[PDB]
């Protein structure tokens, strides 16, 4: 079986700033708190690019290997798929897109992030959804914190 879900985050920063962070397939650690390092060979932002991701020390896994499936700089879509690593996420893939919006009369960014993953042996579908959703929520919360802080720092 699989878990498939979508999470939404409202970010109080302009799209061009948020996208400049999200699009860096080679630097996920800039806002994903559980990631330490990341290396991409060749043209780092091309479809088919492979990133080797180092997780922070003290986790059950240590590394993930992930492929760039989509990078659309016009419509602000990033799609990735995990293809290796010493974790238990099999057939994980995700898409995040960003969209301009207006909340409280000010320009901001809507992030929509969807995933599909297999339910691993030994876990329930509910546990699998909860695990991935909590981590994506942590990442989207961190993306908002990072970009809203960059926004504040840029203002006079
Ligand atoms: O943010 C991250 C970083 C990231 C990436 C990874 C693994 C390399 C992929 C991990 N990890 C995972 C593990 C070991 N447990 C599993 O494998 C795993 C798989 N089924 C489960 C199903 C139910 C309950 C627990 C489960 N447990 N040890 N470390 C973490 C740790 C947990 C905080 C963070 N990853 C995502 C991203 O958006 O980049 C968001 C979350 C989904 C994957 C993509």
């Amino acid at each position: 079986s699989q878990c498939s879900s979508t999470l939404v985050k409202h970010i109080k920063a302009p799209l061009h700033l948020v996208w400049s962070i999200v699009r860096r397939f080679d630097e996920p650690q800039k806002y994903k708190p559980f990631i330490s390092r990341c290396v991409v060979q060749g043209k780092k932002l091309e479809v088919g690019s492979v990133r080797e991701v180092d997780l922070k020390s003290g986790l059950p896994a240590t590394k993930s290997t992930e492929v760039l499936e989509i990078l659309d700089d016009n419509e602000h879509i990033l799609g990735i798929r995990i293809v290796g690593g010493d974790h238990r996420l099999k057939n994980y893939s995700s898409t995040i897109s960003l969209h301009s919006e207006t909340i409280d009369g000010k320009t901001g960014t809507l992030a929509i992030e969807s995933f599909v993953v297999d339910v691993p042996e030994g876990n329930t579908k509910e546990e699998t959804c909860f695990f991935v959703e909590a981590l994506i929520q942590c990442n989207l919360n961190s993306l908002a914190d990072v970009t809203e802080r960059l926004q504040a720092e840029s203002m006079e």
